[PDB]
């Protein structure tokens, strides 16, 4: 791949389309102002899905000059139009006239799908450009460095919307056909092809002003401009914030979001016109639900801080797509906590990017977050889960290195210089590093030009009044010790606290070394020391016994805020599976969160505990540890109770549904008990339950029920009335434990009953559901085979069914059988799902045998 030549730069695009509904096409033409940096025959541009009517080049003062060569490369959507003499060094305007279409394919300039209040079934024209689909609306230098300016207009009947990036200045109709009106928009400033916009349809909005002065509107469906206003009041507060922090007023004169019906491609940032998915952007009081106003706040502050970060200085090339992502996912955080504290939203970040990015970097076949992208198709290849969980969190781990005084001004000086320019990854460590003065270009390329994160172990010293700490690093790895002799290192900012101190740094560092020694002064013996305050940095702690042991109190009292309880307790469990410390002194550590009140770091207790019981259902003292786990959500329990005290909030009813769900799984008998009361009282139509106790009183009374407990979820489901009811009975099925039972509920999840895209959801419900009923799984899936591959070969599905499958066997023989039954009924799609669980059967195998025995002789001793 290589770029386009450049001997000939735009400056200004004159473009005017004319959307040819009903017929799918579109007609435009393009006067670019272009320059001609070096004297050539030729013009190469970007094009594709588009054939030019003709086009010529006319030189500042003299005639234009026709173009008589053409050339369409289709595999690299680049043209190169030829001319009969030399354009010479200059200015002129290239006039092109071509057509195109709205395809059907989500890109570019497209056709979306959208029904009236009514029905009749519409189509409006919707862009969308990032990464590289401008050259389907109009030929154009399609890269982000080859900025200009543009100049929209749109012929569009009299009865629809036409919005674009800048606001209208003219609406003169159209001579040829009166049904016709031309929308002129104001010139943009300097920008790039991929966040152009503009957009044609029916659409009622609500507006705004924001204390900028700046005109905010929220365009919704025909007939849901009330429930845009959430989304309204979000982004007319979102403005203001970005403006104070990067000391920088909003570039343009308007803001507007769009609620597009089925936006395929979630959200985009689009310079002045953000879109959106209407599932994402409105709130139905009668449909959405409790979270979503957090959603939407989220979302909202996202693409708004592109406005800035992205938009105004864009990136160099899409090497650095990483930078501006995780720079807008980790600001989106920064501006719901500022707005929306209610929220503590920083323990979601972690939950969310933080652990996942932890997750796939401690695995084999990672990748660094910054890698060379040659061709733009390499992007969708190298780009993932990685790159922006990962990329945000390093940004926020420079965050709190840097400081909240500094970061703030080196960013003021970054985007003021490179506003309406390019920049890449570099250029943002030197404005970082002359604001800070310090060494950011060298801490940053140890994130990253490598792949993986070090795991930090501390040990502690008292020394008079001061403790000494001993820190050393090295790669973790989620099997154990990192076997290779390249010995990777990382410049690692360090936050201390103690709990003298509990929410403010004791000490802030920066391990430059494999080891390092620190002293922290005036800590007394019986004060806990916590490493990774806030768990802003990108790395796993392996405390000491004797630190451990120090830090209970503070778990218990509560004095350890709640994000850090919960990047302690996740380091636990992964340090404990890898073999690096034992899963009986984790346990330990289990009973101290009696008191936890915190949603979030209790969805991350039980998703680890879900994970050990499953594992330990393979020995013979599965009861031993659900009487632990009892123990353990008992207070909890007891606390939340079942029914919603006056002014709870939307939290504390999704916790008592997991904690009720996680008691009534382990046997707890008073919540089985109170269970079967809720759930004979559904069915008997005398008291329905609520929407949040559905789920967890289902898993209870199936896995303790029997055939008519069975039957009467399925008369539940087959009578459902929406498919909301249904999705909810379909996951929890497989809880029933009895083996024709189980038959019964693989064999409905295949009927005509179930439709096959939530086959898969039943399936794998059985296969969590119990031991014996993850083997029938694993065995309806090897007879069926035939027809389950047919349903979903080459999709998404066929690897989350062999996931939610597999991943659940702790028997290091069941991981070579799961490999020769796909060497012998291949499954290409899933080729990298059956390594990575493979590689989880062998990983849970191994803790399985070197924890069993002392697991259960602590269990035991625990009990006396
Ligand atoms: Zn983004």
């Amino acid at each position: 791949f290589e770029r386009l030549p450049a001997d000939v730069s735009p400056i200004n695009y004159s473009l005017c389309l004319k959307p040819d509904l009903l017929d799918f096409t579109f007609e435009g033409k393009l006067e670019a102002a272009a320059q001609v940096r070096q004297a050539t025959n030729q013009i190469v541009m970007n094009c594709a899905d588009i054939d030019i009517i003709t086009a010529s080049y006319a030189p500042e003062g003299d005639e234009e000059i026709h173009a008589t060569g053409f050339n369409y490369q289709n595999e690299d959507e680049k043209v190169t139009l030829s001319f009969p003499s030399t354009l010479q060094t200059g200015t002129g305007t290239l006039k092109i006239d071509f057509v195109g279409e709205l395809n059907d394919k989500m890109k570019g300039f497209y056709r979306s799908k959208y029904t009236t209040p009514s029905g009749e079934v519409r189509y409006a024209a919707v862009t969308q450009f990032e990464a590289t689909d401008a050259r389907r609306a109009f030929p154009c230098w399609d890269e982000p460095a080859i900025k200009a300016t543009f100049d929209i207009s749109l012929v569009v009947p009299k009865d629809r919307v036409a919005l674009s990036n800048m606001n209208v200045i003219d609406r003169k109709p159209y001579p040829d056909d009166e049904n016709l009106v031309e929308v002129k928009f104001a010139r943009t400033p300097v920008m790039s092809t991929y966040l152009v916009a503009f957009v044609v349809g029916e659409y009622d909005f609500v507006e705004t002003r924001s204390k900028d002065g700046v005109c905010v509107r929220v365009y919704t469906p025909v007939g849901k401009a009330e429930q845009g206003k959430f989304a309204l009041e979000v982004a007319a507060k979102t403005l203001p914030f970005y403006k104070d922090y990067f000391n920088v007023p909003y570039p343009l004169p308007k803001i507007d979001l769009i609620a597009i019906a089925d936006f395929a491609a979630g959200a985009m940032e689009n310079w002045g016109l953000v879109t959106y998915r209407e599932t994402a952007l409105l709130i139905d009081p009668k449909n959405s639900c409790s979270s979503s106003r957090q959603w939407v706040a989220l979302v909202v502050g996202h693409e708004l801080a592109h406005q800035w970060f992205g938009n105004l200085v864009t990136m160099e090339w899409w090497t650095h797509l990483w930078l501006n992502e995780g720079f807008a996912s980790w600001i989106e955080y920064l501006c719901v906590d500022h707005c929306f504290p209610e929220y503590d939203i920083w323990t979601q970040f972690v939950s969310a990017d933080y652990t996942r990015a932890q997750e796939l970097d401690a695995l084999d076949n990672s990748h660094p977050i910054e890698v060379s992208v040659g061709h733009p198709s390499e992007v969708d290849e190298i780009f993932d889960a990685i790159s922006y969980s990962k990329g945000a969190s390093v940004i926020r781990m420079l965050h709190d290195y840097i400081g909240d005084k500094d970061f703030k001004k080196g960013m003021n000086m970054y985007l003021t210089k490179f506003q309406q320019k390019n920049a890449a990854t570099e250029d943002l460590w030197e404005s970082l590093e002359n604001a800070s003065g310090k060494p950011i270009a060298a801490v940053m390329n140890t994130w990253t030009k490598q792949m993986g994160f070090p795991l930090i172990y501390v040990e502690a010293e008292q020394v008079e009044d001061d403790r000494l700490l001993r820190l050393s690093q090295k790669k973790f790895c989620a099997g154990g010790s990192y076997v290779g002799e390249d010995c990777p290192q990382w410049m690692v900012p360090i936050t201390i606290s103690t709990s003298e101190d509990p929410n403010q740094a004791k000490l802030k560092i920066l391990m430059d070394k494999p080891e390092m020694n620190v002293v922290l002064k005036n800590v007394k013996p019986d004060q806990w020391v916590k490493l990774n305050l806030g768990t802003v940095g990108f790395y796993r702690t392996q405390y000491s016994s004797a630190m451990l042991e120090s830090l209970l109190p503070g778990i218990r009292d509560l004095s350890l805020p709640p994000v850090d309880r919960l990047g302690l307790q996740n380091d636990l469990f992964s340090l404990a599976r890898a073999g690096i410390i034992s899963t009986v002194e984790v346990l330990k550590v289990m009973e101290a969160f009696v008191n936890e009140p915190n949603y979030t770091v209790w969805s991350d207790l039980s998703c680890n505990l879900g994970i050990l019981s499953t594992l330990l259902s393979h020995t013979d003292f599965y009861e031993e540890i659900q009487e632990f786990v009892k123990d353990v959500f008992s207070p909890i329990g007891e606390r939340l109770g079942w029914d919603p005290k006056p002014g709870e909030g939307h939290l504390d009813a999704l916790l008592r549904g997991l904690v009720l769900g996680k008691l009534g799984k382990a046997g707890h008998k008073a919540t089985l008990e109170e269970a079967r009361r809720r759930f004979k009282d559904h069915v008997e139509g005398k008291q329905i339950l609520s929407a949040d106790l559905r789920s967890p009183v289902y898993l209870t009374v199936l896995k303790h029920g029997d055939g008519t407990t069975l039957d009467i979820m399925l008369k539940l489901h087959k009578q459902a009335d929406m498919q909301e009811e249904k999705n909810r009975i379909e996951r929890v099925l497989g809880a029933t434990l009895l083996p024709d039972l189980i038959q019964k509920v693989l064999t409905f999840a295949l009927s005509e009953e179930v439709r096959p895209q939530d086959t898969v959801s039943v399936i794998g419900g059985v296969a969590g559901g119990s031991k014996h009923g993850r083997k029938a799984a694993w065995k309806f899936i090897k007879d069926n085979w035939e027809e389950l591959y047919n349903r979903y070969q080459g999709g998404f599905l066929i690897s989350r069914l062999i996931k939610l499958s597999v991943e659940g066997f702790a028997v290091d023989k069941m991981a070579g059988e799961v490999k020769a039954f796909f060497e012998s009924h291949p499954a290409p799609s899933a080729e990298r799902t059956i390594q990575q669980c493979c590689e989880n059967i062998l990983l849970n195998a191994a803790w399985l045998k070197r924890d069993a025995e002392s697991i259960h002789q602590y269990l035991l001793q625990r009990k006396a």
